[PDB]
């Protein structure tokens, strides 16, 4: 375990003086396959039951791997899109049957789609996976017979209501208790890390949009089994804030509510707030009354909370992330390594001839001559050749990836979409927060210079 | 020479568009922006009665930097990284201050969707900074004289645009082409040499015809032959464009009698010939090709990068002047680059050893080892940051480099990458290069996923 | 022929220098039928060729009546709408077919609608009740083969497109001046009105989007047959500005071409325009190089140029308004005024014996007493029976107008949403131009009192 | 007693949902605006450290009126027409002229989306104004010590709502009901008989639950017989409403103990109680009856109506206490209401003798005849004008009419009539009627078109 974290801007720990950490999902670990399965079926229920669906749909199939992280939903035209960090068509599917590039340009009109327009759903959250599998299957059902089942549009808003509707119905909240072995990941290092922190001067505070009576027991439950004799999972935490509210937390200003760490029951604040157990809240008033600067928090969560931009202005907190799926992308870049590097001798050699190619064609033509015309011909041949050869190189290295989407991080040879909304939102990012618990509470991040194309290379 | 963003063969683009002020036809930027700061300040202390005091203030073409942002609500000038992080402030001329900074600023972000911010790219963006300091530098001795920094910087705006449309700028420059405009043989010669490879040229100028002949005569015409007319490298000359919105707005086209002048309504597609106005929608669709197959170069990220993005589909690409200086002082400072990135592997090395003993701590719950590696840690650091600072000296020492606000990408560079697919110095480094060449961009990123291999 | 101004808001003609006037529908009349039906045809035609749609929609027959002014189209759902001031939906229809009160509140969740949403098309034009017409048979085709034809959106899309492509093709122009006499109505009154106005210093210039070898046939035309032997009709306007670009002519800055009025031949402007014809330009610049106030000029038109704030807000020229169809909506008023009186004294009586009857039945609960217990059982049947006979009266004055949509100006007992839109951007409205200027041009125009409901009536 | 602007048959309202200040328990406005004025100028000088010489300023009830409009950027004070038209300006306390007028607005229509204006109807809307008027009229004496325009409108906000939190207002109120509440048995008796009639009343306050109770306790009980408590006449009582987001918005309720007056969260729907937060949606459904079956009546509009209409579907109502004055001014000047209203008449009758004749001079080509008649004309016209200026003595003397701007109808009253079915003077007025009345609107618009029988 290598406990690798990325830097896309600097950050000096040392000035750092509390760190908030989202609980489900950031400080707490969750067995992703079976949570976003248990979504899945929760969601797709409440499809059947409470819209009234083609009783067809609770035959549907979940399957992970059909979908991957950061995609987009057109809503509008019951579309799924890979996009780039400006917003390219890198590819796209209408439900599972995967639309040409021909076809794409005819619905598009461009490459290029404008998130700003509510048509699109773009929202980084812990069920999006499952939000696309749901739905590209709903409008697979919807072509069959597209008078049994409502518009596009209408199912991707049905299906966002069953998500909201099934976070807040405890549904999901008492399943997962009733089974947190199944669920939760337990992990000595976190509390090892935490306590690592602590032992520095650093104050760390959970920020959750759980309730306390389910805080209480998943926290318990993922933490006590490593703490000392006689110690409290409570120690490791100055404030522990639930039914935060976020991302509205941060940027509104809903009050605070003091809760009673026993029976329950809370009251309304009114002066500053003390180390203690509270619920809702807002970050202006919590950085007022621990008389800090903003700067000096750093918040840790696992997704984007919408608009990074309406974020990042109201609150000036640093933020974090913990983006669980680099594991298998590291894993899997990794086992393709051998490819990637063929690939870019290849590429190398392409690169050359073509080169070679370009000024000998221009040279006849300007020269008006026909002695190049031998090894212009060749080199023609010679570029078909590799040109072959990379084509096949790169389906190779599809191989190691998501066969439907590729990468995470990656549309094409630039940047996807998500990895823009990573780099904007987290000034660093690891695929687990015991990766930075692990690391020196003083530690100074830098990021590694990004190169512009003006840049010359060392 | 040619700096590549996003693929573009050339062999696929049928028509190459050009702006013409500081894009085809080049000119001396010190000289040019101080006669535009000249004008304005003079248009000042006169349609505005502005404190006759102004009239002297000196011109100090480094006291601004391409890039930056107005704040006219609290008259600052700001450079912010590519996602809207304030880096480096300034109240005026005077710096301002880390703390002082945060009681302004509630965050760090500023949202240029606010109107309040002024952040347009334009050709006399350092003339309007540089005086804009100024005046806010001494309208702070007597708030009762000068308005609001708000109101300044609104009135400043108003003397940039009506010079621009007095024709005062253009009379006086045409007076006196050679002190303002920069002869260049080469582009002529690439312009001929595209043209001989099957490439249609047209110029898309927001300057009016009248003017046009003029500069276009003095600056492409000693470069051919007798009775060889500048206007037989262009397929198109059209005039008083009025970008940006002549590219997704839907004015429309004038065709202009170029002996004459006057003007008669367009019926019917265009043709080869001189017009005024329009719209890219028609020109497009007139010339029946796809919006890719038409490349078009200007010289300054003109309004909204999206709507123009969204709206138009035409290839842009982008001369950027002020890379002359960054490309020499980033070669200046090579080996302080050089440097620190050695450093920075140090710092990873020691930074792995130390998180591999402080997770080795755990796998077996040797105390003082991680202390003396925490103690390397902080001196290579240390280093670090002593040598970004010392690489500081070898750029715009008020404002640092163009392209990097702090240790980030700046605005300006954010918008590079996303406006160009291309961009160089200036124009003639594209015309170099074969009319048939295939510019890919930089496999950078496909090398910095080596960092895979570390493990 | 009463010549009746309705006036909304105070204006001081006395202090009005110049009038602007609109050309085509305003200063100069068109037969309405005839030109609805002109740009129908047009219009349904290039559908069928530039768009491919099915060869069905040439066999569309257009009626003039099947449509009202002031209409709102609903793209989303393919649906019509009779708003009233307030948004509240009075009526609705889906192509052809009316909409029942309780499938309405299914679709839209609520009796107000946003105008604010791009969905819905509320541009009031002199090609809407033909847009209105096409676009209900068009989704009436759509439902018999909902594959052969675009979406409800994509549908009303296409016929703007077509519009608007018509109205700039010249195909509509050359039309109507190769028939003039069929389409435009001629009138002495016009003539003499100017003069009139002419005659005490007020200065009148046109401002119209039709270009000037277009203006120049019509003006001439329509006006020269009333002009003295040797009069020209350029006498009677001080400029003739033509391609406006309306509205953007108003709070845009698109510049001023000077029209050679021979040949036609444009020079750009420079310095301040003088008395003669133009093109283009916009308000801000002309109000300037004439010297005078904006609320000195008056600017009359035939139809509201989308958003009447953007357009109020950066122009300040005071605007009055001619309402073609009050023509028929007076002429229907009249005739169904013993009906309207019926009505009256039967809503009197019935509100009479209602609040009789509500006070008698508190009684009866406040009192707990059966003894009214026999009146309120015959207050019951006789308000019974006045209910059915005002419901047939009602019935009998919806006879007297459009019978799918009732008046332009109602929307059930409140202002139609067009009627809104009328007295918010009118000063003053007519039924025509000559009508206005048939009044003394220092005539100071007055609204009557609108009543408030704490307002005392005399 | 009870104005209508749209149908609405009580006897189908199933619940009547009431705002607690300013509604169902009635202050004394005069002593109200003022406690509000004394605690804002003083939290300026304190907290802002403002010039201590507006601690001299006094408090003039007549100096603002309701519906007044602040424009922060200008520090000016607007009465817009229903239509968003200036049809009375002023700077601080001097009436803005005409021709002033016509310099510092270039339109007479201003846009309210503009954040920059401060159109929010308050019950201290008055103090804002007659305050912040004040200010800018000793603020142009020295505009170095005193902020900008906007910044002091800006503060008097942020000292408004602070106020209101800190508790301060409540707490002097609460020590002194007999001062600022004013009891009426009228509004328990009538409660009483609606919910004798099977209606449902509840509470939907913005304030803390302690103050709620000792107000209703100091309020209602006074007319309630010996071990009745006002509670009970009460289905639902909703505290720290957090109006207007509770209409549409999507906060979550609390239970509160009425006891300890802790709180629990929410499980399953609500039940008759005392709770605090919530939303509109959540209490609809939890109560199975739908959005029409519900009537609010609240004091001012709070927010944009267009958001609260389309979001809420309830049925709202509103009590506007200036309307005793209003009324009674416009009952004393009735007498000069019915010669303006004669005096139309003749001017229709002449005016239409006038384009008779002026259009029989077109079917037969008499030329004074209609010079006098043109005379009669403008004579009736002057006597109209001096008779609406002999009018506006009878009404506030700076302001005018709130329901009237000019001779139209005021942004207010557009207000009104947009956001209220029915609206009275106060509440007792309603509940004065029976539960089981059916509200009909004038049928003013029918009788308006008798102007067709005038053909
Ligand atoms: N500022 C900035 N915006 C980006 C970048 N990459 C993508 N974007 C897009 O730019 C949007 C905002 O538009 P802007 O205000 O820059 O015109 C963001 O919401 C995002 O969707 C970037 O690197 N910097
Ligand atoms: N100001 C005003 N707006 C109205 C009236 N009747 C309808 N409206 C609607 O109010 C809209 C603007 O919303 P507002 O800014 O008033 O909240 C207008 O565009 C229009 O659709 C009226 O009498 N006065
Ligand atoms: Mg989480
Ligand atoms: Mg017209």
């Amino acid at each position: 375990d290598t406990h690798k974290v990325f830097v896309n801007r600097i950050i000096n720990m040392r000035k750092i003086k509390l760190i908030g950490l989202d609980m489900d999902h950031t400080l707490i670990r969750y067995n992703s396959k079976n949570f976003e399965s248990l979504v899945y079926d929760l969601v797709k229920e409440r499809l059947a039951e409470s819209f009234h669906y083609p009783e067809e749909i609770k035959k549907f199939k979940f399957n992970f791997d059909d979908a991957i992280r950061g995609l987009v939903i057109d809503s509008k035209n019951g579309n799924i899109l890979k996009l780039s960090r400006y917003g390219a068509i890198r590819l796209s599917y209408h439900g599972t049957k995967q639309i040409s590039f021909s076809d794409q340009k005819k619905i598009y009109r461009s490459i290029y789609v404008d998130l700003g327009d509510p048509n699109y759903m773009a929202i980084d959250t812990s069920f999006s996976i499952a939000f696309c599998i749901l739905y590209g299957q709903l409008v697979d059902l919807k072509d069959t017979n597209p008078d049994k089942m409502p518009s596009y549009q209408a199912i991707a808003q049905d299906v966002q209501y069953c998500v909201d509707k099934v976070h807040s119905d405890g549904t999901l909240k008492n399943i997962i208790i009733k089974n947190l072995k199944k669920y939760v990941i337990r992990e000595k290092e976190v509390v090892e890390g935490l306590k690592h922190f602590i032992r520095y001067g650093k104050k760390i505070f959970i920020l959750t949009n759980s309730e306390y009576s389910y805080s209480k027991l998943l926290l318990d439950y993922a933490l006590s089994p490593f703490l000392d004799k006689g110690e409290h999972w409570q120690g490791l935490f100055e404030f522990v804030i639930t039914l935060a509210n976020k991302p509205r937390f941060f940027y509104d200003n809903l009050r605070f509510l003091s809760v009673n760490p026993e029976n329950g029951t809370m009251t309304n604040v009114h002066g500053p707030i003390v180390p203690g157990v509270y619920q809702g809240g807002n970050a202006k008033k919590f950085t007022e009354d621990l008389g800090v600067g903003g700067d000096e928090i750093l918040y840790i969560g696992d997704h984007i909370y919408g608009d990074i931009l309406r974020l990042k202005k109201d609150c000036n907190w640093r933020t974090a992330l913990v983006v669980e799926e680099l594991g298998e992308e590291i894993a899997s870049q990794i086992r393709a390594l051998p490819i990637e590097k063929k690939i870019g001798e290849a590429m190398a050699i392409k690169k050359e001839l073509e080169q070679k190619y370009v000024d000998l064609c221009t040279r006849s033509i300007d020269e008006s001559s026909q002695q190049y015309d031998q090894e212009i011909h060749d080199l023609q041949l010679q570029i078909s050749t590799v040109d072959l050869q990379i084509s096949r190189l790169l389906q190779e290295q599809n191989s190691f990836y998501n066969p439907k989407w590729e990468r995470v991080f990656r549309a094409g040879a630039e940047e996807s979409y998500f990895a823009y909304q990573v780099d904007r939102f987290a000034c660093i990012y690891m695929e687990k927060l015991s990766d930075l618990l692990e690391h020196s509470p003083m530690t100074y991040f830098r990021a590694n210079r990004r190169l512009l194309a003006h840049d010359i290379d060392i």
